[PDB]
């Protein structure tokens, strides 16, 4: 589909038992989510953005369904306010930029 | 154009004369420039990003041209990790998502 900016690019994905809303997030170069005790190895990271870091773990190979279009890849898991698709998995499910 | 998610979407934005690049950012409301002088009033604001809450300085009908198309609107200076583009100014160059 097509989705114009005039509100918050939000959509519905699904990480396991879980569905949640997240940002389509052009800005983000990797997919942030919201504390989530999710299952396999991880590693830590620290991620910056206006107001400075927040510390993240690192999932790697992670399915994602982002509206009935599917993905798999990186996910960072961690205190954002927000679930952010970024664009590791936004190319994945054939998002583009038009104007 | 359309624009891929391969690479960060940074363009080049004419901004008071001076030539600067910004990046096209969905998960943004409002755009945000590192500091530089703009003329004219402004009025102190906060705004919260994944990190925290920063000072801006918002300055209103501030005319951007980004990749050639012209918008005029809200701009806030501030500590930004870098230059972002968000939807109040996306809207106006007609952006959407497309997948
Ligand atoms: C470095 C470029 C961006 C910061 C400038 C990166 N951000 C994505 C951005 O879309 C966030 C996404 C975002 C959205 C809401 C809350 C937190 C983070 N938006 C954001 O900060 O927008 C601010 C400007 O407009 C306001 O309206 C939304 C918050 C304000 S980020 O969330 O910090 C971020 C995301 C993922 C990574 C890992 O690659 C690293 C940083």
């Amino acid at each position: 589909p097509q989705i114009t900016l005039w509100k918050r690019p939000l959509v519905t994905i699904r990480i396991g038992g879980q569905l949640k809303e997240a940002l389509l997030d052009t800005g983000a170069d990797d997919t942030v989510l919201e504390e989530m005790n999710l299952p396999g190895k991880w590693k830590p990271k620290m991620i910056g953005g206006i107001g400075g870091f927040i510390k993240v773990r690192q999932y790697d190979q992670i399915p994602i369904e982002i509206c009935g279009h599917k993905a798999i890849g990186t996910v960072l898991v961690g205190p954002t306010p927000v679930n952010i698709i970024g664009r590791n998995l936004l190319t994945q499910i054939g998002c583009t930029l038009n104007f």
